[PDB]
C-alpha cells in the first residue's frame, strides 16, 4: 500500500517542480557530491584525475608546438626545447601525468629555458592539489554516513498489543547486532492520520506525539541488549479512538529511535512504520534472552521477531 | 528598513572599536582562516605553495653562491658542486620546487659533499609540511561549514495569521528542497522591539521567546515534507498587546530552525525575520502536497507560497 | 559472578545466531573495519599496500612477456619495450611499487611505445588512491575514538551509604586524571534486578532509573576535581525495599556518566557496576582535597578510595 | 587570593600522587598527544621525520657494508650492489630520505639484486606512513580546539548588583569580539563556599546552581550583540543570605557560558570567576549599542566594561 516510510526507513516522498535547483546544487558543492550517487560519484573522481593529466597534456603539446620543439620540423642541434623528450601527444600526456602525481622519473623534465613552461606548472599543481583535496573529502564523508549503520539495527517486524503489567499497552522491540553501542537512545511514536479534502487534491498529515517507554518513560543510555519499548494505551492515548481491531483503520504509526554512535559520536537516526494491518492483538514476545555457563547474557536473535499468543 | 537579521538569515551588525584585535586573530589562526573571505584564502593557499618554493630556491642560489658552484666564476673540472645542475636562479627555484613537491625528477639532486646543504633541504621539507597541512586543513573545514546548506531550506516569505482549530494562530511553513534530511528540528520565534531612550545615544533590546508548535510544540525528528508551524495568540501571547493591524507595529519577528544533518551529524541554524508589514492577516496557506499514482506523495513547491483568504 | 558490565565499564554480553551477518558487515565496510581488531587491521594495511604493489607488477610483467620485451628471448637491437629496464618479475615488482608510492626514482620509466601500458598504470593509481585513502581513515577514526579516554577517569571501587544532610543516602566518588576536563558531566544510575522463569529458559531485566546529584541533582559542567555523587534512599528509591544490610540480594547497580570531552568535542561514556556485596554500611569517603601554599587546590588521589566509618 | 578558575577561565588545580600515570597516558597516546605542549610536540614531529630517516639510513649503511658494496674495499668491477651510488653513511641517509618522502631523484635506486633491501624498504615505508599519519592527526586535532575561540568571547570584568524591573538582581554583560557566531548559548552560575574543618586538613566544596536569564530563563540562539544576563536574589537565591555589602564573604561565583560553533558545529565553553570583591553594588553597565545612518546596529565595546552608578 501506500506508505510515508518504507519498513527499510527510507523516504518515500519525491518532490518536484523546484525552481533554482541547478544554482543552488552549484553553490553548495559539498553536501551536493556527498548526497551524489555511488557511480557518478567514482565517474568524476576518475574523471577528475584524467582529465586534469589529459588536458593539461594536450596545453604541453601546443607549447611544444609554438617553441617547435618537435622533431618533425627538424629543430637544430643546438636547439633547446621548453621540455625534454616530448615530442609527441603521449609524451606530453605522461609528463603531465608524472608531474601532477608527484611521481617524477625523470626521462622527462623541464629546462630552465621556457619560464611561461614553468608558470603553467605550478598553475596545474595547485588547481590539481586543490581538487584532489576536495574529492578525497568528499569521498571519506560519503563512506562515513551513519545511515549505513542503521542496518545493524533492527526493528521488530511486528508490534503487538496487550496487558503489560495489567496496562493494555503497545509493545515492540529493538535490537543491535553489533558489539558496537549506541548511546543517548531516545524513542519516539508519530502517527500520521490520512486528512482527505472532499477529493485528494491536496492533503494535510496530522502529526501527534506517541510517548514509548522502558523503565521511567525517559531514556535509555545504552543498547545493550534487545530491549522492548511499550505505550499505554489510556485516555489520553491518541490511539484509543482509533479501530483497535486489527487490520481496520487508515492510520501511519512511524518510529523513530535517536542515538549517539560510541566510535565515531556522530548520531543516528533509524525509522521503520507500522500499518494497521501489521499490528497484532493480544501477543507478546518471545524472551530472546538466556543465561549461559559463560557467566555472560546471551541473546538469540532467532527469539527476536518470534512472538505467543496470550 | 533597519532589520537585526536579513530575510536571507545573514546578520546585520557592526562591531566596531575592539582594541587588541590584531593580536588575538593572531592567536587563533584556525578559526581566523575558517572565517576568511575566499579570495583572500586562494591567495594565501597559492602564496604559501609558490612563495615557499621561491623562497627556499633563493636560499639554494646563495648557497652554490657561496660554495662557488657557478660556471661564471669557472669551477674546475674537480669542483664538486653543493648540489647538480645548479648554476642559475631559475634552476635552484625548480629544485626547491621539485622538493618540496616530492616529485624528484633527477637531473637537479643533491651531492654528498655538503652537509649544511642537507639540513637546510631537511629544515624545507619539515616546515613546508606543517603549512600545507594547516592551509588543507582550513580549507576543508570552510567547505564543509553547513551555512550553505541553510539555502536549500526555505521558510515561506509571509507568515499569516488566522483560526486553526478555532484558536487564532500565527502560521509559517517551512521546507527542505534536497533529499536529505535534517534531524531534531526545532523552531523558536523570539520578538524584538525597540527601546529607544528618549533619543538614541542607546538602545536596549528586549527579547520575548515564541513558541512554535506543530504536534504537541514539543519537536519534529525529521523534516520530511512542506511543515507548517503556528503559535497561539492567547492571553499568554506576548503579540497579543501588540497592533493586529497589518503594517502597524515596530517589531521584528525572528525564527529559528535547528537541526542536525544526517550525513554529517553538524548542527544548522536557519534564520529569517518577518516585520510587521509583511505578516498578513485572515490568510491561510494553500496546501503544496498531494498524490499521485505513484503510490508515493509529492511537493509542489510553487504552492509554497501560495496563499488564499479566508 | 555474573554481571551485565565489568567493573572496567565493558559488556559482558554475546550475541548468536545472527543471520545474514556477513553481507550486513560487508555493506557498511566503514564500521567495521572501525570496530576490527587491531591486528587484523594492520595485517590488512600493510596487506593492501604491498599486495597492490605485487599484484600489479605480475601483471607488468605479463605485459614485458606478451611485447617480447624479455631478455632471455633475445629482443633486436631495435626493440622498443613497454617499459624500460624491465625484464624480470622483480623489476616490474620494484617498477609498480616506484609508481604507486609516487617516489620515481628513474631507471624504470614508461615509453610512448605501448598504451596498454599507460591505461593500466591509470588504473592502478586511481585504485590504489582510493583504497589507501579509506585505510588512513579508518585507521584515524579508530585511534580517536574515545573509549580509550575512559580509563582516565575513575570510579570509586565502592559505593557507601550513610547520612548526609541528615538523609540516609547512597555516594559514590569519580575523579579524572588528567588535566583535560569534561563537559555536560552527567550521572545516571540504574538498577538490574533479576527475574528467573521458574527455570531459566529465558530472562527479562527490569530496569529503573537511580538519579545521582551533586548541588541540585541537576548536572555538573565542568569535573574539575574528585566529585561525590549521591542518591536519596526515600519513599520513592526502587532501593528501599532492597536488603539494605551488606552483601544480601541479587541485583546490580550500573552507573553511567556521560559528557563531552573539550579538545574534541566528541562524547564519552564511562561505566561501571556495583553489587551487592561491594556496596558498604555506614561509611563516608575520605577527603581528599586540600589548600596549599601553592594558592592551588590540590587532590591525593591515594585518599580517593579510601574509606572511614562513621 | 585563592581561585578555583583564574579571570581567563582557566583551572586552577594540581592533581598529584596518581599512580601508573605513565603506562596509562602509553595506552592513549592520541589524547596525550592532543594536550601535550607545543614545543614539546614540534620536537616529536621533527623528530620522528628525521630520525626515522636517520636509523633507516644508518641500517642501508650496514646493509651495503654486509654486501660488501663500500668502494674502500675495492669491489670487482663486476660487482653488482644492494643499492645504487651508496658508499657513504651519506648517501644511506640521502637514499632513506629520499624513498621516505617519495622524491624519487634517481641518482641513487635499487636494483635486482638484493631482495632483503627490498623488504626492508617495505617496512620502513609501511611504518613511517603509519606514523606520519599518527602525527599529522594530532597536529590537526591540536589546532582545531575550541578553547583558543574562547578568548574572542568576552564576560565584563564586574558583575553589578541593581534594581532590574524593579527587583534586586545580579547582572553582568558577555560579547563576541568576532563575526562568527555561537549557538545554543547557556549560561549558568556556580556558587563556591569555603569549608574549612576546624584546620584545614582537608576542605570540602559546596556547588549550589545559580540560573541567569535574559528572556524568559530559557537560552539564548545566537550571540548576536552583547547581552545582559541577570539574576534575581528572591527569597531562594542562595545569594540572598550572603554579606551582601561589598568586599564581605568567601565565596566564587563561577560563570559558564556553553554554546555550540557554527562553522564547526563544535562546543564550546568559557568560563570566568568573580570574588566578593569584584562585584559592584547599585551600578547599572553602560548601554554599549546604538544605531548609525548605516540602518546597522553597531556595538561600542569600549562601553562594554563601562557602568554608571544608579
Ligand atoms: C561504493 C558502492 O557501494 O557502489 C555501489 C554502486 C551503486 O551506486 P548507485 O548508482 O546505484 O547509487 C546508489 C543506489 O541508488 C543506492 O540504492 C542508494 O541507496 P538508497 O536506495 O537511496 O537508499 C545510494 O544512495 P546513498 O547510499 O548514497 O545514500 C546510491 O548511492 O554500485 C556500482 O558500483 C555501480 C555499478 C553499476
Ligand atoms: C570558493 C568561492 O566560492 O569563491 C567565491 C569568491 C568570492 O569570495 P569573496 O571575496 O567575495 O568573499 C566571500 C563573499 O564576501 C561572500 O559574499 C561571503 O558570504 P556572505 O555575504 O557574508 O554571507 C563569504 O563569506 P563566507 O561564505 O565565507 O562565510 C565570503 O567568503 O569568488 C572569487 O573567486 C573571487 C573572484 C573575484
Ligand atoms: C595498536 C595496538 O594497540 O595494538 C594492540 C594489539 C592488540 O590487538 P588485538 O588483537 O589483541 O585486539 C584488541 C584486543 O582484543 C583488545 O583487548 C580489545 O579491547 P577490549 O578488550 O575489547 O576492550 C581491542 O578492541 P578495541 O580497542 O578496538 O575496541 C582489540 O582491538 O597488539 C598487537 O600488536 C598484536 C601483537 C600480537
Ligand atoms: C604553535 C604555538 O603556539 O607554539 C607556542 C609555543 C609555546 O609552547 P609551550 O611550551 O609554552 O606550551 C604551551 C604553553 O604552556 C601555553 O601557555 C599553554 O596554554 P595554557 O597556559 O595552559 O593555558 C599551552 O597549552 P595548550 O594550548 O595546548 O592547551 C601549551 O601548549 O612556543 C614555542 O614555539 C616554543 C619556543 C620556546
Amino acid at each position: 500500500r501506500r506508505r510515508v516510510l518504507t519498513k527499510d526507513g527510507r523516504s518515500n516522498v519525491r518532490m518536484e517542480h523546484i525552481a533554482d535547483k541547478r544554482f543552488l546544487y552549484l553553490k553548495d558543492l559539498w553536501t551536493t557530491f556527498i548526497d551524489m550517487q555511488w557511480r557518478y560519484k567514482l565517474l568524476l573522481f576518475s574523471a577528475t584525475f584524467a582529465g586534469t593529466w589529459f588536458l593539461f597534456g594536450v596545453v604541453w603539446y601546443l607549447v611544444a608546438v609554438a617553441h617547435g620543439d618537435l622533431l618533425e620540423l627538424g629543430p637544430p642541434a643546438n636547439h633547446t626545447p621548453c621540455v625534454v623528450q616530448v615530442h609527441t601527444l603521449t609524451g606530453a600526456f605522461l609528463f603531465s601525468l608524472e608531474s601532477q602525481t608527484t611521481i617524477g622519473y625523470g626521462f622527462r623534465y623541464i629546462s630552465e629555458e621556457c619560464p611561461l613552461a614553468i608558470v603553467l606548472l605550478i598553475a596545474q599543481l595547485v588547481l590539481t592539489t586543490i581538487l584532489e583535496i576536495f574529492i578525497t573529502g568528499t569521498f571519506l564523508a560519503k563512506i562515513a554516513r551513519p545511515k549505513k549503520r542503521a542496518e545493524t539495527i533492527r526493528f521488530s517486524q511486528h508490534a503487538v498489543v496487550a496487558y503489560h503489567n495489567g496496562k493494555l499497552c503497545l509493545m515492540i522491540r529493538v535490537a543491535n547486532m553489533r558489539k558496537s553501542l549506541l548511546i543517548g537512545c531516545q524513542v519516539t511514536g508519530k502517527l500520521l492520520q490520512t486528512h482527505q479534502t472532499k477529493e485528494g487534491e491536496n492533503i494535510r498529515l496530522n502529526q501527534v506525539n506517541v510517548t514509548f517507554q522502558v523503565d521511567t518513560a525517559s531514556d535509555s543510555p545504552f543498547l545493550i541488549l534487545p530491549l522492548t519499548f511499550y505505550h499505554v494505551v489510556d485516555e489520553t492515548s491518541p490511539l484509543k479512538d482509533l479501530p483497535l481491531r486489527s487490520g481496520e483503520g487508515d492510520f501511519e504509526l512511524v518510529l523513530i529511535l535517536s542515538g549517539t554512535v560510541e566510535s565515531t559520536s556522530a548520531t543516528c537516526q533509524v525509522r521503520t512504520s507500522y500499518l494497521p494491518e501489521e499490528i497484532l492483538w493480544g501477543y507478546e514476545f518471545t524472551p530472546a534472552i538466556s543465561l549461559s555457563a559463560s557467566g555472560k547474557y546471551v541473546a538469540d536473535f532467532s527469539l527476536f521477531d518470534q512472538v505467543v499468543k496470550v
